[PDB]
C-alpha cells in the first residue's frame, strides 16, 4: 500500500457542523505512470455514511496531496473510521472525532520542552504531528512554570521572556505561547501542570505561611517535603483544605489561565503520605482533603471562564480501593479522571479491574492512565562493553549481575576509553543507554562522543555496592541510517570511576506496548504516552528520553489511535459497561482461553452498550500476565473458530470484527450461526485473524 503515504485531517477534533479537510499524501513508486481513482469512504461503526472519489494520475516517482472535504454530521460525540482506496497504488486510513468537548473522549499527550531556539514553525510542526498521527486533543504542559508557587516569572508587572525551572532548564515564554497557539489551531486544549499543595524552598518572602502547611508531627516541627538531593531545591507541602492556601494557589491557577492562555489545570500530587498533621497539631487524613480543594478550584475556574475551566487530578499509585481512589473518583468535580499506576496493579486483570472501578465511581467519566511502559527494563538492542574497543581498561567478571561474558572495570583516569560500533537500522533518534556500576561514594562522569564529536558529559550515580547495576545514564541523539561510533572517554575534568556493562539502544518494546494499550482501551481507558516531537513517555519526569519508538511502533500507534478514535463510541461512551453477570463464556477451538487475563491464553473481555454485545480478544498466547514489562511477539492465529454464549434474553442480528492490527482498523462483517445446547444460547463464527487485539461488536436489533 506504499503509494498512499499519509492520510490525516487538519484538526484533532471537530464540532458538529465543522468542515473537515481530509488530506491524502500519495506517491507513485510502481515504476511507471499510474492513472486511476482515489476513493474515500467514512464509516460510523458498521455503517457507511459518506463516499466520494477523485481521479489521480501520477508520473513515475511523482507525489501529490489530495483533499476531500466533508461536513461533520450533527450528532455530537461520534467517532468515524476513514478509508482511502487507490487501487493498485495502495490504500490508507485515518479517523475523525466529532465532539464539542474533548473531556468525553480525551486523547491526552504532553509537551515538556520550551527552548528559546524553537521557532513558531517548529512548535507548530510538533503539535501538528501528534494531532495528525494520533488525534491528540489535549496536551499536558509539563514543567513549564518558574516555581510551583509562582508559576509565571515577572519583573515588576512585566513577564520575563525566559526563566530557569527547578532543574535549571531554560523555559522560553514565546516558545510556550507558540505551542499553546498551535494546540488551539488543531482544536486542542492546553492543560497546565500544577501541584495541588507544593511551594518551593524559601517561600515566606512570597507571603506564604508555614501555618498553612502539613506536618509530619503534631508540633509543627517537620513540614512534609520533597528533597531533590542538592541541599537547596525542595518542594514543601501544604494542606489542600486550608482556605488560605486555596486562596493563594487558586489565584496562581487563574493567573496561568488568564495570562498564559491555558484551557485548564492538570493538578498533580506526590501520593500517599501517612500520619499527617496541620500546623496546630490536629491529626488529619490527607486522602479526603483533595476533593474539597478540587471542587473549590473548579468553582473559581468556571466562574473565571467557562471555556477554560478544565480540571483533572492525578490519583497516584492506582489500584482497586487505593489511597484517595474512592474519595477523588466519587466526590471531586473533575472533567475526567487521571491516575498514575505504580506497582499495585501489576497484572492485566488487576489493572482492568481498577479502570472499571474508576469508570463506575465517576459515573462513566473518561479515564486516562499514566503507566510508563518498560519502566524497569533496559529494553533495546544491546552492545556488550566487553565486546567493544577499549583503551587503558580491560574486562572483568568479579561482581555478579552483569550481562554477557563480563564488563569493563577501572574506568577511572584520563586516556581511558570505550568505543562501541553500532548500527542504526533507520534514520532518527536513538537513546544511548549505559548499564553501569559506581560505588566510589560520589557521582562519576564520562564524556560522550558520537562519530568523533563530543556530545555531552554524562553522570553516573553512586550506588551502594559494586554489584549494584543501573541503567539510568543515557542521552538521546539523532543518527543517520547505518554505522556509527559511540564513545565514552575519561578525560581531563571527569571524576570518579565506573564499571561499564553495556550500551543499549533504548527502545520501547512494540509487543508489550500494543498489548498494554489494547488492554487499557478494551477496559475503558486511554493512556498518556505520546508528546513533544513524537516521543513516547519512558518515566514520570516527562523530558526523559531514555527510550525511543522505532518506526514499526510508530505505525502501530497510528493504527491504535485511529482505532480508539473511530470506535470511541464502543469503548468510552457512558453507555459502555461491563457485561460481567450471567456466567458468560467464550470458547475457542485449538487455543487456551481465559476470562481473567491469564498467561498464555486468549483473553476475552465482555462489554456492552444498549445496542451491541461486545467481546474483546486480547492475545496473550506466549506471554505472561504483567502489563508493563517487555514481551515477545504473540502467537498469531488464523481461522480461529469461536463461540460466544449470550443471555437467552439476546438475539444477534449481525457480527462485526475490527482490529487496529487488520487493515487499519476497518470493520469486517462475519457470517455466523446461532444455536443452543447444554451451555446455553450461543452464536458461532470463525475469526480470520488474531494478532494482538480484536474487537467483536455484535448488533442486537
Ligand atoms: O509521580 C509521583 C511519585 O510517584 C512514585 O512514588 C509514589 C510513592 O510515593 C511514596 O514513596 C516513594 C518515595 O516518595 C518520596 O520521595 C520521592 C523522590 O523524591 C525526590 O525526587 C522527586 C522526583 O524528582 C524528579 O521528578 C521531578 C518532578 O517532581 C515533581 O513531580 C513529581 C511527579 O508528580 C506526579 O504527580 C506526576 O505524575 C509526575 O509526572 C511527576 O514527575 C514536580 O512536581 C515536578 O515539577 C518535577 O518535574 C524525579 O525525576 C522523580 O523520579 C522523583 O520522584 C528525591 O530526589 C528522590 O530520591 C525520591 O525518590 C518520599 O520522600 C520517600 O520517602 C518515598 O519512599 C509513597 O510512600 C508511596 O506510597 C507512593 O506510591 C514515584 O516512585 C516517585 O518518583 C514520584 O515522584
Ligand atoms: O577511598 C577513597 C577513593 O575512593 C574512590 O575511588 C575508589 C576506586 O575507584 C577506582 O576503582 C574502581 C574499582 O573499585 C573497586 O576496586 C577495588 C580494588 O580492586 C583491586 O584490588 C584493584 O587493584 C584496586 O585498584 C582497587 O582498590 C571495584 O571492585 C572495581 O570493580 C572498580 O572498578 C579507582 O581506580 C581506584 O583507585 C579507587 O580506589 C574515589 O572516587 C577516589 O577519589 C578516592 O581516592
Ligand atoms: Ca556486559
Ligand atoms: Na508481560
Amino acid at each position: 500500500s506504499g503509494g498512499i503515504e499519509r492520510v490525516f485531517t487538519d484538526k484533532a477534533r471537530y464540532n458538529p457542523g465543522d468542515a473537515v479537510s481530509i488530506r491524502v499524501q500519495a506517491k507513485n513508486g510502481t515504476g511507471s505512470s499510474w492513472s486511476g481513482a482515489a476513493r474515500l469512504e467514512i464509516f460510523h461503526l458498521e455503517n457507511s455514511v459518506y463516499t466520494s472519489s477523485q481521479s489521480l494520475s501520477l508520473t513515475n516517482g511523482q507525489s501529490t496531496t489530495l483533499t476531500f472535504t466533508w461536513t461533520a454530521p450533527s450528532t455530537d460525540f461520534r467517532g468515524y473510521f476513514v478509508r482511502i482506496d487507490a487501487g493498485t497504488l495502495g490504500q490508507g486510513a485515518t479517523a475523525i472525532d466529532v465532539s464539542s468537548d474533548f473531556t468525553k473522549y480525551p486523547r491526552y499527550g504532553y509537551i515538556s520542552e520550551f527552548e528559546s531556539g524553537e521557532t513558531a514553525l517548529e512548535s507548530k510542526a510538533k503539535v501538528d504531528q501528534l494531532a495528525q498521527d494520533y488525534h491528540i486533543n489535549a496536551w499536558q504542559f509539563y514543567d513549564w512554570m518558574w516555581r510551583h508557587d509562582k508559576m509565571i516569572k515577572r519583573t515588576g508587572g512585566s513577564i520575563d521572556s525566559t526563566w530557569l525551572d527547578l532543574f535549571n532548564r531554560e523555559i522560553s515564554w514565546s516558545t510556550l505561547q507558540n505551542q499553546i497557539d498551535a494546540v488551539h489551531d488543531v482544536n486542542g486544549k492546553a492543560m497546565a501542570y500544577a501541584m495541588i499543595y507544593a511551594s518551593r524552598e524559601n517561600y515566606s518572602p512570597l507571603g506564604i505561611s508555614p501555618t498553612w502547611g502539613i506536618y509530619e508531627d503534631s508540633s509543627h516541627t517537620n513540614q512534609f517535603d520533597v528533597d531533590f538531593g542538592d541541599g537547596s531545591t525542595y518542594l514543601y507541602m501544604f494542606d489542600p483544605q486550608n482556605p488560605n492556601w486555596q486562596n493563594y494557589i487558586h489565584a496562581e491557577y487563574i493567573d496561568s489561565i488568564n495570562t498564559a492562555g491555558f484551557d485548564g489545570i492538570h493538578v498533580a500530587q506526590m501520593g500517599q503520605r501517612s500520619n499527617v498533621y496541620d500546623y496546630n497539631g490536629n491529626s488529619i487524613d490527607l486522602s479526603t482533603r483533595f476533593s474539597p480543594f478540587l471542587d473549590q478550584a473548579k468553582s473559581v475556574l468556571s466562574a473565571n471562564n467557562p471555556a477554560r475551566d478544565n480540571l483533572t487530578y492525578n490519583i497516584v499509585d492506582g489500584t482497586v480501593n487505593g489511597w484517595a481512589v474512592n474519595d477523588v473518583s466519587k466526590n471531586a468535580d473533575l472533567d475526567f479522571l487521571y491516575s498514575e499506576i505504580w506497582y499495585l496493579s501489576d497484572s492485566y486483570n488487576q489493572l482492568k479491574n481498577y479502570i472499571e472501578q474508576l469508570r463506575a465511581n465517576g459515573g462513566n467519566k473518561a479515564v486516562v492512565l499514566a503507566a510508563y511502559m518498560n519502566y524497569a527494563d533496559n529494553a533495546g538492542t544491546r552492545y556488550e562493553a566487553e565486546s567493544a574497543s577499549m583503551t587503558n581498561v580491560s574486562t572483568n567478571t568479579n561482581h555478579a549481575g552483569y550481562t554477557g561474558s563480563g564488563f569493563v572495570d577501572q574506568f577511572a583516569s584520563t586516556g581511558d576509553k570505550v568505543s562501541f560500533a553500532i548500527n542504526a537500522p533507520e534514520a532518527g533518534d536513538y537513546s544511548l543507554v549505559f548499564r553501569y556500576g559506581n560505588n566510589t561514594g560520589a557521582n562519576s562522569t564520562l564524556n560522550l562522543y558520537v562519530d568523533g564529536n563530543f556530545v555531552q558529559k554524562l553522570y553516573f550515580f553512586n550506588q551502594s555496592s559494586w554489584g549494584t547495576w543501573k541503567h539510568d545514564a543515557w542521552y538521546q541523539v539523532p543518527l543517520t541510517q547505518g554505522a556509527h561510533t559511540v564513545e565514552l572517554r575519561y578525560e581531563s575534568g571527569n571524576v570518579g570511576a565506573v564499571n561499564l556493562d553495556s550500551l543499549t539502544l533504548g527502545t520501547f518494546d512494540e509487543h508489550s506496548v500494543r498489548l498494554a494499550d489494547a488492554m487499557m482501551s478494551a477496559s475503558g481507558a486511554t493512556h498518556i504516552e505520546l508528546g513533544d516531537d513524537n516521543q513516547m513517555l519512558p518515566h514520570e519526569y516527562y523530558p526523559n528520553r531514555s527510550k525511543t519508538m522505532r518506526s514499526s511502533l510508530k505505525n502501530a500507534m497510528k493504527d491504535h489511535y485511529n482505532f480508539i478514535t473511530a470506535y470511541e463510541n464502543l469503548l468510552f461512551d457512558s453507555d459502555v459497561v461491563p457485561n460481567d453477570t450471567g456466567s458468560q463464556f467464550v470458547n475457542l477451538t485449538g487455543v487456551s482461553a481465559s476470562g481473567d487475563g491469564s498467561a498464555n491464553t486468549v483473553w476475552y473481555i465482555n462489554k456492552r452498550t444498549s445496542d451491541y454485545n461486545i467481546v474483546h480478544l486480547i492475545n496473550l498466547l506466549g506471554n505472561d500476565n504483567q502489563w508493563r514489562n517487555t514481551a515477545s511477539q504473540p502467537s498469531f492465529q488464523t481461522n480461529l473458530p469461536a463461540k460466544i454464549y449470550i443471555g437467552a434474553d439476546e438475539t444477534i442480528s449481525d457480527v462485526y470484527l475490527a482490529s487496529p492490527d487488520l487493515s487499519g482498523g476497518e470493520t469486517q462483517e462475519l457470517a455466523f450461526t446461532s444455536g443452543t445446547d447444554a451451555g446455553g444460547k450461543y452464536v458461532s463464527f470463525t475469526v480470520p485473524e488474531l494478532k494482538y487485539w480484536n474487537m467483536i461488536y455484535m448488533l442486537e436489533h
